[PDB]
């Protein structure tokens, strides 16, 4: 149907816009220590503290298929990664505090974004 096309391309160009938001989400995280899944061979305990992993490569992947469908459903991945870090690491590690600083960052990127979406629809 002509309908399930324009949906597909709905889709897609939602898709540009995310990979967008990830790049620049992305360049907040200059260190790299949010790009890519924790280590379960480094990290064995991990899966006993944090249920649902999240990363940027993760996310990427995610991305790529198109498997967002919405800004929402691509928020709550970032806020996994952020959330997880500060759960799993301490107030004063070189980690929380990376968490801490993407969030601050990223926050202004979204806000932009949330109006981008809207507005095209």
């Amino acid at each position: 149907s002509m309908e399930q096309v324009a949906m597909e391309l709905r889709l897609t160009e939602l898709t540009r816009l995310l990979r967008s938001v990830l790049d620049q989400l992305q360049d907040k995280d200059p260190a790299r220590i949010f790009a890519q899944p924790v280590s379960l061979k480094e990290v064995p305990d991990y899966l006993d503290h944090i249920k649902h992993p999240m990363d940027f490569a993760t996310m990427r992947k995610r991305l790529e298929a198109q498997g967002y469908k919405n800004l929402h459903e691509f928020e709550e991945d970032f806020d996994l990664i952020i959330d997880n870090c500060m759960k799993y690491n301490a107030r004063d590690t070189v980690f929380y505090r990376a968490a801490v600083r993407l969030r601050d960052q990223g926050g202004v990127v979204l806000r932009q974004a949330r109006r981008e979406v809207d507005s095209i629809g």
